[PDB]
């Protein structure tokens, strides 16, 4: 049930996520880059810092449907964004 998303430098893979209104769903964030990345979507208000090499799992629970900006606080300039969208 889980879902897999590998964060890198400096994107994140998959980049699009689609998650299930009002229901619960676990995120594994691997952080495979040598930077500290984070799995940011502020309309969220969601933000975990993924330290390099490491993992964590963030579980969801979305309110509101919609498509929500996907981040790196730290590399966004590179162009590190994606998308999650809640239905």
């Amino acid at each position: 049930k889980v879902i897999e998303v590998e964060l890198n430098d400096d994107y994140f893979n998959p980049n699009v996520i689609t998650i299930p209104i009002n229901e619960s769903t676990t995120l594994l964030l691997k952080n495979k880059g040598k930077s500290e990345h984070t799995f940011t979507i502020k309309k969220l208000g969601i933000d975990v810092v993924v330290e390099s090499g490491k993992e964590k799992n963030i579980t969801v629970k979305p309110k509101s449907a919609g498509t929500y900006e996907l981040i790196c606080r730290y590399h966004l300039l590179k162009g590190m964004e994606g998308k999650v969208i809640v239905k």
